[PDB]
Formats: structure tokens, sequence, C-alpha cells
């Protein structure tokens, strides 16, 4: 199993500047419930937006993938390619727009945070990825993060 995991805002927009305009403590919560024990697998650029204090994520195996052949990721496994990462019962691709992207066909669920923010699209976004007819989606009630957003959970499933 290949799932991904991302929030993004209602426009598409999951990041800007290397980094996400929003914290939800709650979407924290449930993506560390979803991905503990798990392998996760991030695009280089989602490790660095990480801080080397949190890095890397406990209880999880951390895969980096990168093509810079000598990139080390402290705590980290780094590899030139997706499929050396999918060696697991569980795996979870926890960014950023490139690797959800390069990992869609291997997909079968993706965990999505809707926020009900207002963040038109601008050059240099990264975007979450365009599911087609083959998915299924399962929508949760809209919810108030203490963050003051709007937030809900979606739940995409395909054979
Ligand atoms: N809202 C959310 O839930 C989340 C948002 N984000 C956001 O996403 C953004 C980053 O996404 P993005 O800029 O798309 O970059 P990614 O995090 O997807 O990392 C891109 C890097 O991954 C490596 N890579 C990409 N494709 C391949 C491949 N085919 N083979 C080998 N290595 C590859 C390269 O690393 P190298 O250059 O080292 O070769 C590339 O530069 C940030 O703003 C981040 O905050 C991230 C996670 C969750
Ligand atoms: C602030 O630190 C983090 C930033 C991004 C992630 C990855 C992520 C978060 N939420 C959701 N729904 N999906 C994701 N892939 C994690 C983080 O700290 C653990
Ligand atoms: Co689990």
């Amino acid at each position: 199993m290949v799932g991904l995991i991302w929030a993004q805002a209602t426009s598409g927009v999951i990041g800007r500047g290397g980094d996400i305009p929003w914290r939800l403590p709650e979407d924290q919560a449930h993506f560390r419930e979803i991905t503990m024990g798990h392998t996760i697998v991030m695009g280089r650029r989602t490790w660095d937006s990480l801080p080397a204090k949190v890095r890397p994520l406990p209880g999880r195996r951390n895969v980096v993938l990168s093509r810079q052949a000598d990139f080390m990721a402290s705590g980290a496994e780094v590899v030139g390619s997706l499929e050396e990462a999918l060696t697991s019962p569980e795996t979870w691709v926890i960014g950023g727009g490139q690797v959800y992207a390069l990992a869609l066909p291997y997909a079968t669920r993706c965990e999505v945070t809707e926020v009900d923010i207002g963040l038109p699209r601008e050059a240099g976004d990264a975007l979450a990825p365009v599911l087609d007819e083959t998915w299924r989606g399962e929508t949760g009630e809209w919810r108030f993060s203490r963050s003051g957003l709007r937030y809900r959970l979606y739940s995409y499933h395909r054979s």
C-alpha cells in the first residue's frame, strides 16, 4: 500500500516559498497518527522544510528522494528513485508537489486535508496532484481548527 497525505487550500496550493502558509495543530496530529510506525517518503525540498531539531520524524523510516548521489540526510535514507523506497507493508508519501506527482501511479489512498483558506495560485507554488476518475472519495464534516481556519478531511481510495 502506497498512500499520499497532504493538506491543501481550496485552490490546490500546498506550498509557497519552500514552506506552507498555514499550520493546523489538528492536521499535524492527524498526519502523525496516519504515518506513525510506517515508511515516509519525501522529496529533498520537503526534507529541507523540516527543522533539523524535528528530523528524522520519530517512529518512522524516513526516506528522502534526491538526484544528488552525495546528499546527506542525517537520520534518513537517501534514494535516487521512488521504487527503492517501496519495501514496506505501508508507505506514505508526505510531499512535496513533485513527489506527489511521481508517486500517484503507485498510490491507492490519498488522505487530504482541505483548508478553507482563499489562496489564489501563484507562479512557483507547489500544487496538489490531480485525481482522475479512478479515485473515489469520502468527505468529512467541516471542522474548526483552533488556528481559526475551517478544515475537512477527505479519504480517497482506489483499487
Ligand atoms: N501542504 C502540505 O501538506 C505539504 C506541503 N509541502 C510543500 O511542498 C513544497 C515542496 O514541494 P516541491 O518543491 O514540489 O519539492 P519536493 O519536496 O517534491 O522535492 C523535490 C525534489 O525531490 C527530488 N526529486 C524529484 N523528482 C525526483 C525523481 N524523479 N528522482 C529523484 N529525485 C527526485 C529532487 O531532489 P534534488 O533536487 O536534491 O535532486 C527535487 O528537487 C514546499 O513548499 C513544502 O512546504 C510539503 C509537504 C506537505
Ligand atoms: C510543520 O512541519 C511539517 C510540515 C509538513 C509536514 C507534512 C504533512 C503535514 N500535514 C499533512 N496533512 N500532510 C503532510 N504530508 C509535516 C510536518 O511536521 C511533521
Ligand atoms: Co498506521
